């Protein structure tokens, strides 16, 4: 029993965190094999003009108490790739993956190449993440683990005026319409991840919370007409198919649970909670619910 | 900016998790130097759990009855002893991944990270608090016994909890690493229930100061209160009494934000009376009590917004 916001064990990622310094800027880098990956703004804009003026010895890379020697450098989109002399002996099995909004991941927040905390979060529909970062956190990474392979999906770059965060995949492509520079940019209006709220309602049923269930069902079209009015993402047939296993386990059809979500949206909770929460939670995917309500290990 | 429920990086603890098997029971163990620590109920059958005599069950065992597995390697058990509700298995190999560590016993209201494991393999990490009734609201399934709670201060891992059992309400009970249970609980399947739970007042206050540091002041008022009048009101909402020690501990956050502890106490009294009125505090519609004053200073900036 119990339902917590759970992150993946961070050990395989901790062994990759390094400190990168260029002049007066200090941020975090990801050391995989003989390459250190970090935000290109560490050189700060015309990034190719700023980069051509730098030499290998201008980049100071520190792994623990050891200084790594930079022997080459190149840029790929908004990420800087620093070739080093030493391959990381702690390099795990890994892949670089680009996630979609609504997907969740673990974040290992670092300052000065040292990991300080781990938390779970989701890529919002507006492509921002509601993270917890201070100055020096740039270059901190987001990841998922599938068996023994770490899938790197996010690298932190900046904070927006509303306190939310923006970053790139590990190939340096931004999530969202953002740019790496000091300019007027704001997060778009955000929406609730409908397939995630539904998965979290199934997790509540699994843990013995059934007060919100009703005898009613709905059509997918009628549900979406209601959901659009509460700034909820449209629910697709793919989402319905993905919720199939949880529907079969609890005996509650996906459209049956949608009628419960419609009633919660029009009437509220009435002084009640679901899994210790007075809000409808949208940062657990259907896979996160199945993984936590089973013993999947790494 | 931002305020998340943050756990400590789990790497130093992952390198200590092992699988312990005794007959038909399989659970987790903590391998530190040449000793593996695990719940003593690994020697029990499900029947035994009603009224087990652990001393009588242990005397009948030999070193080779305990199978210890670290990754794909089998560790050899060369000795065994019992210390309260924990079994200590002496092994023939010291853990090369042993971090700098200490065994600490925490008090209710304190927080810690939990590395949940099944079959000696870590599956997830989460943050939680020791409740006033000495239980923890964890996320554990069968096979999680022996999973540990910890804090990492500087490069040292302070082990404070080892998981032993799930009570009938879904809450969890366990021991410190010296095998002493937190709460009036026993490693017996007897009729035992968690005491009435209460809100950790000093933690809710710390969390209100974290919201002021992040720029939110909608809940503040022009009133103050006496400590006694605050406690008479707080008791009525099942909130823990606030002591002078708690007031002293909140001093740094009070000095940083410019809001006296008893003025923050007045704002809490008002929140309990009125509710939130469709508003949230740090993305939450409930008053949060699983962040200590130390957690807030650690996570939040030193500059108020
Ligand atoms: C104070 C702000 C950030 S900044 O001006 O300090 N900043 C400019 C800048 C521009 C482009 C790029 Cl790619 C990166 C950056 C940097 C940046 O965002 N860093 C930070 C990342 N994460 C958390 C941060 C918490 C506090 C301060 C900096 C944080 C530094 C936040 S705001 O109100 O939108 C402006
Ligand atoms: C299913 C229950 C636990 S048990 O009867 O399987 N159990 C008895 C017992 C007694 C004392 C001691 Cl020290 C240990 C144990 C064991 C125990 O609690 N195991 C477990 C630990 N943590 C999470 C668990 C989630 C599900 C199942 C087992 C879990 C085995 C929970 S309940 O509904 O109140 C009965
Ligand atoms: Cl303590």
């Amino acid at each position: 029993s119990g339902f917590r916001k759970m992150a993946f064990p961070s050990g395989k990622v901790e062994g990759c965190m390094v400190q990168v310094t260029c002049g007066t800027t200090t941020l975090n880098g990801l050391w995989l094999d003989d390459v250190v990956y970090c935000p290109r703004h560490v050189i700060c804009p015309n990034y190719e003009d700023l980069l051509i003026r730098k030499s290998n010895h201008n980049f100071l890379v520190q792994a623990g108490n050891v200084q790594l020697r930079v022997i080459g450098h190149s840029m790929q989109n908004c990420v800087l790739k620093l070739k080093v002399d030493t391959a990381n002996p702690k390099t795990p099995k890994y892949k670089f993956v680009r996630i979609q909004p609504g997907q969740t991941f673990s974040v290992l927040a670092c300052y000065n190449g040292s990991p300080s905390g781990v938390y779970q979060c989701a890529m919002r529909p507006n492509f921002t993440i509601k993270g917890s970062f201070l100055n020096g956190s740039c270059g901190s990474v987001g990841f998922n683990i599938d068996y023994d392979c770490v899938s790197f999906c996010y690298m932190h770059h900046m904070e927006l005026p509303t306190g939310v965060h923006a970053g790139t995949d590990l190939e340096g492509n931004f999530y969202g319409p953002f740019v790496d520079r000091q300019t007027a940019q704001a997060a778009g209006t955000d929406t609730t991840i409908t397939v995630n709220v539904l998965a979290w309602l199934y997790a509540a049923v699994i843990n013995g919370d059934r007060w919100f269930l009703n005898r009613f069902t709905t059509t997918l079209n009628d549900f979406n007409l209601v959901a659009m009015k509460y700034n909820y993402e449209p629910l697709t047939q793919d989402h319905v198919d993905i919720l199939g296993p949880l529907s079969a386990q609890t005996g509650i059809a996906v459209l049956d649970m949608c009628a419960s979500l419609k009633e919660l949206l029009q009437n509220g909770m009435n002084g009640r909670t679901i899994l210790g929460s007075a809000l409808l939670e949208d940062e657990f995917t259907p896979f996160d619910v199945v993984r936590q309500c089973s013993g999947v290990t790494f």
